[PDB]
């Protein structure tokens, strides 16, 4: 789109004045070799404040917003030059500079999205501190003894000074010699001293949240150390839950499904349930009739849980409820005695059907063979739902 | 209130003392022509202890509040500066700089409402800063041997090595000459480090604050989109998603309104949600003779819901039970095969009223036609609500 | 209790060492003056490595941990101090300072409970760099060619230096002549970063938690207040509920009680909630004659609810279920159109007890005077609690 | 595993040449007295670019990644320093030095466990930072005058140089003489206050963290206290829930068992809870037959309370209706009067067991003799369970 093409050209108008118009204080013959450029700058910014009125909301002129604007428009710079009058009001031609504050809050907004906010504040007061020492060297130079340097070297050793003292680093090998420039030393070095913290504190809020996910595991994990640490839990115990919050880690970050689908609204919930569960609940030989209604009822009420290696998930003669789909890893499944290993089912298949329709106690037991995530469906829940749909609590008691 | 501009007048008093009493102490000659300034200062500082004790709660006197405040009433300053008595019994006069402290807790408390507390303590710290400068530079000129130079000269030096070193920039131009120098140099470095340390430490805290809704609604999104990931979503509905939390932040920065509306009581609570759903409760045919108590009972109820574009709220032929209120948006209801479009309904319209009083599978479609702030009432809760108020159940079962 | 005397004792040893060794080694002539003393302290620490062992859990001597006690209990200052022998080899002497964090953990264990532990931690870090300071200056002596100048000068101009550097303010008066002070210097001037960027973080995460509950309620009130706005709430309602929170902050700094309560455990809780309601429950006409575990099991179920001024808890010809018990503030009973009061209740009483026992309409209309603290109790909470004591709803069945 | 191994020798040869380069290109004649060492490091290199793509998923040759290996691992330094071209080209040697960014990555990745990330990227920074320094050091070098001081003399002095300026210290003792000189500084200076800045910001971050569940235990405890002062509690009952508080830091770090057995999956929760009551549920009389189904159904429902020191638990004649276990602690049995003491029960085991079977009052008083960490069953819940097992009901239906 063009019109960010334009603030990216007043972006290069505005710092091309807030480079010229100290520097132009400093050598006001400067200003006429530039001047073409000027005129052709200064228009812009008269293009710019009735343009951004179509866009606000896609006129408020006496509201603090837009006052920057109209205020940084007016041709001051020009005449402020072209009277090559006195420089206490000469000062004034600083005003187009209040074009930056927009400026900088339109980068914002057109980069508030593909850049961390933090990293984006930071690079902001960056580019600022470099402008500002630019027009402190400038300030220094205009106070500075006239001399037969080159202008070249004048604005090197005032730049040298400048960078020197918002640093902190203070060499003080230049220094101020007359009570003026003590007065500007002053008041540098307490904006230096100023925009060095802003620095330091935008760096320690940038890295302070850096690692959040990973410090978040890490807290978790000691407290829950900590707490079976008190408990005098056995270390074989401990160890598991250790790998178990590894596999956490390595797989998704330690975030917790149960709690990230409560982020998300009805609509999308049953969006992302239905792409998960995708033709596993609609395979199911229980209900392969079933309509699409009772799908999406059953689909929102599946409860995800890992197992880890080895964990039983069912042991053969227990009372046992409970329907399971593997999302992924495998499982075995295996006899009585477990001397005899059935089956193995794997990524996208199910077992504990029979409990569902039955009351029976489970036919086998079922091993996991890999840290597994699973969804569990309950009786309760099931019967929960039949109790809607007395078609398909038919068909199934029709089948049992 | 006069009482605020009195707070206000012995700021001004405090800080003439905090200026004039090192000053004085270096310069014994600016005593005089300043004195009737200070009898009229010191007597607003007496008029002061008596009168707090009427706001304390709107005479603790041996308590460690009002401490400072009695201990810096004392005429201690006239006293020395008139006696010209020696100045290691001199110092004492920087008693009444005890009042600082007690101005400061003025000022906050007066302050605590319109400006943010971290700012507040910042701008405190540098006042404080600023004062505490004006006094080690006439400490620095105390301990200078004496000399011819002007006294603005004297100060403008003492002012600019005490910033030169509590700013840590550290020319080293101007350096201790003398033991008592070099340990008062000591002193002031010290100071000087632990002051930057605190300015540096509350910009830290300040900026580290700023973004805190827009960095919670980022690390949502960046949860919700790695465990997306990890599930495989296509990237079309994670787009989907994406454009909803876009929607959240640009229209209420992220905020859920199930979260927002439990920190409020439950009259308030009830206000607001009588608030927003201004009639639209009490315009629905189906119970438009209600008593307000289960209008009440019904709007405390209500479940916000976000529906994105083109999402389905209804599908024809589900055997659905809810109600739909449109907060903001708008829905087309369409035919069973979505191939002609019945109507459009828009903001304070409702659907869905059906479903509540029949149990008939759904008459035709509905679909939105952008981001909907929708409102759902459930049948089961519906049927909860009416359970109470048997006249409205006898109402709406003779309109079944 | 004398034990703790003994550990501040020690505290005195070991900074008595961490002052004297140093400046010992710089000044060998100051080994004899003070050798009564370094018995005295010597022996008191070969008295502590086997005291703590009866403390330790109130003889792991092969741990990490107590030997820094025993490696610092060794009388090698002593030999290295009589022996004379070379500095390379009498360096060995600092062994003794290792002590210094074992104190360390000893006090931060014993001012672990009046002291907030960050401030601790500041605190500590300030001693350790002055006693660092002090090493530093005495090894910058040590480095420095030999001159006729007094001890004394040379130790302030050392401890100059040091604190010069460590601060990161750098003068540069005072600055390394030869190779050896040049490493020196490098070494030191990474030691003074690194303790002051030590100073600089610790001073930030103390400030940066200060106001955590203040900026809780701030982050509240905004969230809250953005959300209205969204809603486009009118602004009145919205002044009430400014006023609301403004009210929770001046009360109970903006605490929940429903989640306050829910930190303590259950026999806690129960005793805290017999401690509010005392003998609010225990007055009523309605259950007078009921059995204390009655009125524990109501005590418990009685739910906080803060009413605005002016709010309306109940209106005349309601169909009403609550009874309401006033902890705070007060409330006016007034007539079914408002003309007249009937009433006006205050704290420790109550209103409502006829919603519990009929199922018959308000009688009256309630309206708080101003903020009330009130707590409300349910009618179907009521019976279900009458449903575990029959005799009790015998008894007030037979009252209605 | 040598792997490892591999990845160290790595580290030690990319340092070998992060080393070298800026120091060969100070010192040609550093070249050939190295070259038997460069072309072993550079073979290493080439060794490792194909090595990793067996290991990155245990090819993606044209994505970012790999690229710094891959440009890192030409021998641009060998052609560099034989071909003795000038040196604004001899510049591109150091393109080998980009091997440093991914050896930082490995190095993250095989420490990223037993390290504290925040820590973990301190001391790579502190690395970086000491790398640079030698870099910024030889940079200077190669901006000094000819001179015939002996190369270790002049690495010395620019190595103070460049320390002085990146901690910010600044003596001024050496300073830039030359136009290109002052621009060297004013770069190295921007680079010394981003890189302090970057150091001071991690160290807080670090610090911040340091506390978290001691902070949190103390803000938890002032929220508590707070509230309850507000609620004008007594004095005692708080010291009672302070030493509550007290007990809970001391033994668990403050935390919750509710919140943090929510944390672990029902298979690991189950293991937990099965270890934690070990033969605790499986010795009660009251269901020592029953299957292990039903033990592992009552292990899961088991509610963690703690009860102080004399307060009661069960007191005679109470309608009560929970059984309770005895985790840790002890408590005594007492007559309804008690003025005298039954039995004394602890660790392990039981009491209550009566309450379940029957609804009968309360036959003796329980009351705390310390802290006692309990675990409690409502009847409620157990009638939940008995409702699933017929058999274990008709056995303690037996029973009864
Ligand atoms: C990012 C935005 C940065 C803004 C800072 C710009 C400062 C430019 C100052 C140039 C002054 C100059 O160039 O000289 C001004 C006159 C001598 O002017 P002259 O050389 O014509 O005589 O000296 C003086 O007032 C001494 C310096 C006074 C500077 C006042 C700046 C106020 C800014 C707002
Ligand atoms: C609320 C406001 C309060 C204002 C209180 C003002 C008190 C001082 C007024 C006089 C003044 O302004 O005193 C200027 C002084 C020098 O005073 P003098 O010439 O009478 O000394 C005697 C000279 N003898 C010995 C050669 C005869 O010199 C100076 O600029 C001293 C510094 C002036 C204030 C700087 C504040 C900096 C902020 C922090
Ligand atoms: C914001 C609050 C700031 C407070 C700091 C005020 C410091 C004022 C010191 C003035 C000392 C002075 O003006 O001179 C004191 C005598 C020479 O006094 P003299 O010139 O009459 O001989 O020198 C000395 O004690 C050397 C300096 C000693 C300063 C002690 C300050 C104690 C503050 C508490
Ligand atoms: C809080 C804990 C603070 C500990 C720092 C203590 C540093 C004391 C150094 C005294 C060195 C000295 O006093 O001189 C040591 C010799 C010359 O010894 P000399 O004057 O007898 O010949 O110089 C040297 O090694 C140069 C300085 C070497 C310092 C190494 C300190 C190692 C600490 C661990
Ligand atoms: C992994 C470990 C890798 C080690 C790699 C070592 C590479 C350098 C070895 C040689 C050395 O050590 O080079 C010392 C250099 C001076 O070498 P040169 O006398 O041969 O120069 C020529 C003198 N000409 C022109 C008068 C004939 O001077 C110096 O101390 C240079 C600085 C030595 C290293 C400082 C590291 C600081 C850490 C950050
Ligand atoms: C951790 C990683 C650290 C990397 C920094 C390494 C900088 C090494 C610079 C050595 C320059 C040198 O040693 O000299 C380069 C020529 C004179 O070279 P020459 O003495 O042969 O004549 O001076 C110059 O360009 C002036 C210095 C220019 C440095 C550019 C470094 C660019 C790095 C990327
Ligand atoms: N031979 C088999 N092959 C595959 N799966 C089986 C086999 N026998 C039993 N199962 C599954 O093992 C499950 C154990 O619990 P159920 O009896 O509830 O349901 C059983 C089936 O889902
Ligand atoms: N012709 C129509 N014009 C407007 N709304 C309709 C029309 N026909 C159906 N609806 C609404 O569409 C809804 C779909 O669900 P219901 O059948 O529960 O209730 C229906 C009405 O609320
Ligand atoms: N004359 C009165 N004086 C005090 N309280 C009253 C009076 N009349 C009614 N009330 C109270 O006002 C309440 C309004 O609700 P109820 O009818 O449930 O219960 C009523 C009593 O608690
Ligand atoms: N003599 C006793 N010795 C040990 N425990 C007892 C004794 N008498 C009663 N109890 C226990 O005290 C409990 C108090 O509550 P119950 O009556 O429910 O169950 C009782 C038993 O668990």
């Amino acid at each position: 789109t063009y019109t960010l093409v334009w603030k990216v050209w007043i972006l290069a108008v505005t710092l091309y004045y807030a480079i010229r118009i100290p520097l132009t204080l400093v050598f006001p013959s400067l200003f006429s070799p530039l001047l073409p450029l000027d005129i052709l700058a200064s228009l812009a910014l008269i293009a710019d404040i009735p343009l951004d009125l179509a866009f606000e909301s896609r006129p408020t002129l006496l509201a603090p917003s837009r006052l920057p604007d109209l205020l940084a428009a007016l041709p001051l710079d020009l005449l402020v030059f072209a009277l090559h009058l006195p420089s206490p009001l000469s000062l004034l031609s600083l005003v187009r500079l209040l074009k930056l504050i927009s400026v900088q809050a339109s980068a914002t907004a057109i980069l508030s999205y593909r850049i961390n906010p933090a990293l984006l504040r930071l690079l902001s007061l960056v580019g600022f501190i470099l402008l500002a020492a630019h027009g402190i060297a400038c300030g220094w130079m205009s106070l500075q003894p006239p001399s037969e340097n080159p202008a070249g070297t004048r604005y090197l050793s005032a730049f040298y000074w400048t960078i020197t003292t918002l640093t902190t680093i203070g060499y003080g090998d230049i220094t101020p010699s007359t009570p003026t420039q003590t007065v500007y030393t002053i008041v540098i070095e307490l904006l230096g001293a100023a925009m060095y913290g802003l620095v330091i504190g935008n760096i320690a809020s940038l890295v302070s949240k850096l690692d959040a996910a990973k410090l978040l595991h890490r807290e978790r994990v000691e407290r829950v150390t900590a707490f079976l640490s008190y408990k005098r839990i056995s270390p074989e115990l401990q160890r598991r839950i250790i790998e178990y919050f590894d596999y956490l880690w390595e797989t998704r970050r330690g975030y917790e499904e149960r709690e990230v689908l409560k982020e998300l609204p009805h609509p999308l919930r049953l969006a992302v349930a239905m792409e998960i569960h995708g033709d596993v609940i609609e395979k199911v030989p229980l209900f392969k009739g079933a309509g699409e209604e009772f799908i999406r009822d059953i689909i929102l009420h599946l409860e995800p849980v890992i197992y880890g290696p080895g964990e039983y998930i069912i042991r053969a003669g227990e009372m046992g409820s409970d329907v399971y789909f593997i999302n992924r890893g495998s499982v075995e499944v295996l006899s009585a005695d477990e001397k005899t290993r059935y089956a193995i089912l794997s990524e996208g298949q199910f077992f504990g059907e029979m409990a569902l329709i039955l009351r029976a106690p489970r036919t086998a037991t079922v091993r996991a063979r890999a840290f597994c995530d699973l969804y569990r469906l309950d009786k309760e829940t099931f019967d929960r739902i039949l109790s809607r749909y007395p078609e398909i609590a038919a068909q199934i008691q029709e089948l049992a």
